[PDB]
């Protein structure tokens, strides 16, 4: 795999998002990681509904959190509706899949990647955009304004965000708390530190769609 991989430059990563006051971010992490799938394997890039996980994935808890892996399992099980369909509103509602029409996408599955293991995190990355976690609570994360984000921080994760890239020290992560936070809405958290968790545990829980 290359030394640096970048989902950006390759057109497959929609406009940053702010997910707002809702703990919506495992929908937007996995939503991310739809957006990539469909990119690459379709040559489109579409928008597609953070809302609809929200609202439709019986597993997590709406605004209260959920795992990325359900959202992603949802998809792949019935799919999901573009964003415009189906727009955010940053409050859970009753699901309206049925109600808005034929789905726009759909992925064949989801993979996990092995925890705790760098090398397995980078190979996803350079074949997709991989939904990861991560310890978000601590103010040096909240406040971070760029550079390679070294911490300090936890490995207590308890925030979904989107792996979209890596280079030689970093990964580089989307986050959904919009474009004025990080680096245009972005975080370049520090690799190969030889800490299994990963910086803020980034290695502690990550999937990615499959689509054939
Ligand atoms: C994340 C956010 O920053 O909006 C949101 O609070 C969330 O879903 N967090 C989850 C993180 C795990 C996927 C690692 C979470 O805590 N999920 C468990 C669901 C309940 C909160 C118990």
């Amino acid at each position: 795999i290359p030394e640096y991989v970048d989902w950006r430059q390759k057109g497959a990563v929609t406009p940053v998002k702010n997910q707002g006051s809702c703990g919506s971010c495992w929908a937007f992490s996995a939503v991310v990681t739809i957006e990539g799938i469909i990119k690459i394997r379709t040559g489109n890039l579409n928008e597609y509904s953070e809302q609809e996980l929200l609202d439709c994935d019986r597993r997590s808890y709406g605004c209260n959190g959920g795992y990325p892996w359900s959202a992603l399992q949802l998809v792949a099980q019935y799919g999901i509706h573009y964003r415009n369909t189906y727009p955010y509103e940053g409050v859970q509602r009753y699901c309206r899949s049925r109600e808005k029409g034929p789905y726009a996408a759909k992925t064949d599955g989801v993979r996990q990647v092995q925890p705790y293991n760098e090398g397995a995190l980078l190979y996803s990355i350079a074949n997709q955009p991989v939904s990861v976690v991560l310890e978000a609570a601590g103010k040096d994360f909240q406040l971070y304004r760029g550079g390679i984000f070294v911490g300090p921080c936890g490995n207590k994760v308890d925030h979904a965000v989107a792996a979209v890239g890596y280079g030689p020290n970093y990964i580089l992560i989307k986050n959904s708390w919009g474009t004025g936070w990080g680096e245009n809405g972005y975080i370049r958290i520090k690799r190969g530190t030889g800490n299994s968790y990963g910086v803020c545990g980034l290695y502690t829980s990550s999937f990615y769609p499959v689509k054939n």
